[PDB]
């Protein structure tokens, strides 16, 4: 909705060199290529779409996006046990009420047959990292902290996104993230 420079930020000034020198341990010089983040960043019951991207990346205020994929989709809600702020949702079922999602009880959200995955988001890093994930229909990447995490998992997934950046109150009303979609193959 809104453009931002993500490296004007306070606390993000090296969220993305630490993140294109994550793999790179050596000394001298070279050009990599992939679905890397660019420096122009969107801050922006309220709903925002991506569509076409390859990788989503973002930087207690919470959070919740849907991946789209079939038959099986991912949620992540970040906002239950202590010092686990993050959610990680296997939704094996198609469409969901993102309402009663977030208005209902920790306790029974992700429940029935739908795998529940409750993760630390570190609170020691000041939000100076990149969180992310990658998706092809062979692995699922996921970038927390400074560290890669793979999933194999045989899916469909439809290049799309659906993300809440807006709703009344584990839910508290704030506008302290941001986040991009990448679709194009990047060079650094
Ligand atoms: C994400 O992309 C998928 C795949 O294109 C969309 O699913 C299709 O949506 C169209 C309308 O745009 C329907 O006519 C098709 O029947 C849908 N196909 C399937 C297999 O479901 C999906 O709607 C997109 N989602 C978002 C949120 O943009
Ligand atoms: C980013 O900063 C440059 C100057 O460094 C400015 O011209 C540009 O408009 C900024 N982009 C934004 C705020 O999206
Ligand atoms: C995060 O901020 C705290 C509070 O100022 C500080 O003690 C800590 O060292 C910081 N962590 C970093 C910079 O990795
Ligand atoms: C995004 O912009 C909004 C509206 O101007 C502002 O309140 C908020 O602080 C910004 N968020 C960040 C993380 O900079
Ligand atoms: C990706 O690159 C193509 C050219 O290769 C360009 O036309 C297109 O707008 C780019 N997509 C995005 C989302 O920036």
């Amino acid at each position: 909705c809104r453009q931002v420079n993500v490296t004007q930020l306070d606390g993000n000034e090296n969220l993305i060199r630490d993140f294109l020198f994550q793999n790179f341990k050596e000394e001298g010089t070279v050009v990599v290529g992939g679905y890397y983040p660019t420096e122009v960043w969107y801050n922006c019951t309220a709903y925002a779409y991506f569509n076409n991207i390859h990788a989503f990346y973002f930087d207690g205020k919470p959070l919740l996006f849907h991946v789209h994929g079939e038959p099986v989709s991912v949620i992540i809600y970040i906002s239950r046990p202590l010092l686990k702020h993050g959610l990680v949702c296997i939704t094996k079922t198609r469409n969901v009420d993102y309402n009663s999602f977030t208005s209902s009880q920790w306790n029974s959200i992700c429940t029935g047959n739908d795998r529940k995955v409750p993760f630390s988001v570190i609170p020691t890093d000041n939000g100076t990292k990149i969180y992310g994930l990658e998706w092809n229909d062979e692995l699922v990447t996921a970038y927390i902290s400074g560290r890669s995490y793979n999933w194999n998992i045989n899916n469909n997934w439809f290049n799309n996104v659906t993300l809440m950046y807006s709703r009344s109150s584990t839910w508290l009303h704030s506008a302290a993230y941001v986040y991009q979609g990448v679709s194009n193959f990047t060079y650094y």
